[PDB]
DNA sequence: CGTACGTGCGTTTAAGCGGTGCTAGAGCTGTCTACGACCAATTGAGCGGCCTCGGCACCGGGATTGTGAAAAAAAAAAGCTGCA
């Protein structure tokens, strides 16, 4: 098992954000490419400011 | 005190109206399946707890910066003399 953050080549913690989605009462469904989109944009823009 | 705006003329222009004519593309129905919820077993990433140790908070003291008053350099602006 490695993790989906390593095989998005991303720090920031891919099945995490998956999960806060689906308790976020945003939709009812989550498709796999969101949480890893959304993550590595929260990842760029935390690079950005540090 | 100067002229940029508001006013009220005429002159020009194209917005709006009503109508026709085409068709892109919105928006729907039905069929199919790939893709996500769901579950359960698994099990590592991430948590709380805790201990070091080096960066930052603080201090004192000297070096530098910056303000401001009053005293020079200079510029300037009037009164005085002669003046072709
Ligand atoms: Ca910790």
């Amino acid at each position: 098992a490695k993790t989906r953050s390593s095989r998005a080549g991303l720090q920031f913690p891919v099945g995490r954000v998956h999960r806060l989605l689906r308790k976020g009462n945003y939709s009812e469904r989550v498709g796999a490419g969101a949480p890893v989109y959304l993550a590595a944009v929260l990842e760029y823009l935390t690079a950005e400011i540090l």
